[PDB]
């Protein structure tokens, strides 16, 4: 991927893989922030990871994992089956809208020393303001051209 | 998982997943740091993420993804097929040893503004030093008892 | 200073600088975290920095600045005039108790986009939890020998 | 200060304080990054803090302290004696030009486990790239109007 030509926020299919018995696994680039222009702080990124794990699964089947990028500009989404980015775009948009306006502290799973490996590094405040910032730019179903929604 | 009773560094099989056509996937908790005692800085975590993606693929097949935890105490690793924590521990130990000694700056893939979403946030110094710190503690095949390899 | 042999949390006087006309300025190392064993996440550190600035001024005059170390293990405190490392200890301890016990979000100053240069990177959750952790280890008045206030 | 309308990078005199014997201390806002649009990662910020400490002293007298902002968009600079925002801008510009081109790993002070409280969290690569990015935008002598030197 040439990171200098994409336009975030976008949803991008990274790859599809076929297992031996023929199951398909799709990998998605969920870019929340424009590469090299900004990066999410660890606390909000961490809280958004916990929330997205929950919210996505309420909205769609087949989620294997949703882990953040080391570069902190988004999330790697792994799913069973072919998926297509417009459905994924709507799942992410809807989830972000819930984080922006709906989630309270008690809806954030795993914020104790027993259930999380860095439980101090959380921030609902950061997650809500990031979600709002990301939503205000529109979620595009294409990475190279703006196609919001 | 009770993060208070584990002993890091460890490799722990999280789950095996069967897809619709019977294909097996395995998810691994690659725990490099004791939960809630410390956390990797973003720069070294990011460089390690890049190097692991390359080093793991050189040593084993069927890697689907290896993404850092939002808590910054390790990596979530996903593979095709049944795998068991013993061979994964070896692959991880061997990769960390190469980071610790062998690797130079030109061996780190994706450190340019075109190839990476946050290309400034890298540190080979950090990656090397973290690698050696983790190695010095030993990599266990069990999360609850020290069984180093 | 040899960071390997200090015992944190501690307060340490670093130096007294004398002005051109004889005013004295004192520098303090406020070490909240054991060097190289851990480090505070940016959001907690940022929130604590906002709170400390206000809370310290409620308790003592002559504060010139209280800035976070680049290493994220504590704060640099600059004060007008000669000052006692023991009274500094009480002022910090008293401040941490309030963050731990009696601070709400509305009591954190400068948490808006107009008033702070990274207003999303805040966490009262992190600040409160770190303050509790620090207080429970005790604040020493000496860097090399546990002398808790 | 209204952070929404400043135009970074800039140098801004925050305040002068007088001591009982008539000594002047000047405080500066060294804003390297546009508030709320981006933030320096900890490693780059940490390495720059170590370098700015020596580089500034080689160029001007009276430096009391140069500490990072908790918001990670710049540095707080404290000096003996009367200001000169234009002269301060020149020193900062000159120091950044040195970081971008003249500094090697061995030129960074405090990068061992004895001499630094988080010695793994350093990155010459990050410091150099940030220094280049900042210089490409120009250092203004006025926070509100671009007067780049
Ligand atoms: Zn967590
Ligand atoms: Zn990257
Ligand atoms: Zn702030
Ligand atoms: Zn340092």
């Amino acid at each position: 991927l040439d990171h200098t030509i994409v336009k975030a926020p976008y949803i991008r299919l990274i790859s599809e893989e076929v297992g031996p018995k023929g199951d398909i696994i799709t990998n998605f680039d969920i870019r929340l922030i424009q590469p090299n222009e900004n990066a999410m702080d660890t606390a909000g990124l961490h809280t958004i990871e916990h929330l997205l794990a929950k919210l996505i699964r309420q909205r769609i089947d087949g989620l294997i994992d949703c882990s953040p990028f080391g570069c902190r500009t988004g999330f790697h989404m792994i799913m069973w089956g072919k998926q297509d980015s417009e459905k994924i775009a709507q799942v992410i948009k809807s989830s972000l809208e819930e984080i922006a306006e709906g989630i309270t502290w008690e809806d954030v799973p795993g914020t104790t020393i027993e259930s999380c490996g860095n439980y101090k590094d959380h921030s609902l405040h950061s997650a809500k303001e990031w979600a709002k910032l990301i939503l205000s730019q529109g979620i595009s179903t294409d990475a190279f051209e703006r196609k919001p929604i």
